[PDB]
């Protein structure tokens, strides 16, 4: 089997991408944030505290003839941005782009933190990291991809995120028309539950490539590119007037600037992020200070190849017995 679904930016900045997901019978379609940095499929629901729902579409398990309470199971998750959610668990039929999994754990939120409530465009998350990170207790549950894997034509999914445009998540096949050149594959460590890999270096603009190992994760659920402070300083030093602002929470730059590209290495291959992908717009409406799309990871504990990086590539998440990541230009 295969599946193919379009993913759409939630706003004009590409802050996140939503993908329609069919849950239950008859289908209830919710727009979920596919997140290769986490491993829970959770949804706003008829159980979510009413004051914490503000425009999201909810899953109502009592209206699904295939929903079953997973008795005794609870979940609770906290994300790297400080947001969180928790609740109980149903199993139900879940379909993405024509690919159907029966018995998928659908984690129904009883509580969500304010950042979820305040974002009416995201109805939940669909985790695509390794199932070892799934938070359901006392019986950990498998991700949608893990459940689908055995049925797929090939045990892979691909992320093809658009810049200011829709893109595609495919399951079970690699669309050879969706990229240019060849795909370069690189080793993955699953020791932390992430799609963790080592970039071979970077360049700023037309500058020389610096060969240096940068361990990080491929994370579709993170907007920006978070890299070591040395690398980030080297980038922003090429933008007149750019500076790190403690009050704003990162590097800002004059909105009048033209940003240089940023290149990262994948083995001997190179992925170029155009400068325009690094512009996240005014820090507040009408400001002439703009927020940068490359930020320091120093306070995180891990480097994160988020959407800024991934949308410059066609990315293969190869879930074979020994997982690997592939990157191609497009």
């Amino acid at each position: 089997s295969t599946g193919s679904a379009t993913t759409t930016p939630i706003d004009s900045l590409d802050d996140a991408y939503i993908t329609p997901v069919q849950i239950g019978t008859p289908a209830q379609t919710l727009n979920l944030d596919f997140d290769t940095g986490s491993s829970d499929l959770w949804v706003f629901s008829s159980e979510t505290t009413a004051s914490e729902v503000d425009g999201q579409t909810i899953y109502t398990p009592s209206k699904s003839t295939t929903a079953k309470l997973l008795s005794g199971a609870t979940w609770s998750i906290s994300y790297g941005d400080g947001s969180s959610s928790s609740g109980d668990v149903y199993t139900d039929t879940v379909s993405v782009g024509g690919l159907t999994v029966t018995g998928q754990a659908v984690e129904s939120a009883k509580k969500v933190s304010s950042s979820f409530t305040e974002d009416s465009t995201i109805d939940g998350l669909l985790g695509l990291a390794f199932s070892t990170l799934n938070t359901v207790s006392p019986t950990q549950q498998k991700t949608f991809f893990d459940n689908a894997k055995a049925s797929l034509d090939s045990p892979v999914f691909t992320a093809d995120l658009g810049y200011h445009a829709p893109g595609t998540y495919n399951f079970g096949f690699i669309d050879t028309t969706a990229y240019t050149g060849s795909i370069t594959y690189t080793a993955v460590s699953t020791k932390q539950g992430f799609w963790e890999w080592t970039s071979t270096g970077y360049a700023v603009g037309s500058g020389t490539f610096k060969s240096t190992s940068i361990d990080g994760i491929a994370d579709t659920g993170t907007t920006l590119l978070y890299l070591p402070a040395t690398v980030v300083s080297a980038y922003w030093a090429q933008v007149s007037g750019a500076k790190s602002s403690s009050s704003v929470g990162g590097y800002v730059f004059p909105c009048s600037a033209t940003l240089p590209s940023f290149t990262f290495g994948v083995g001997s291959a190179r992925i170029v992020i155009p400068g325009d992908y690094i512009d996240f717009g005014p820090i507040s409406t009408g400001s002439s200070s703009c927020f940068g799309g490359i930020q320091s990871s120093a306070g995180i504990g891990i480097n994160i190849f988020g959407d800024v990086a991934l949308k410059a590539a066609f990315v293969v998440f190869n879930g074979a017995t020994t997982p690997t990541l592939g990157f191609a230009s497009k």
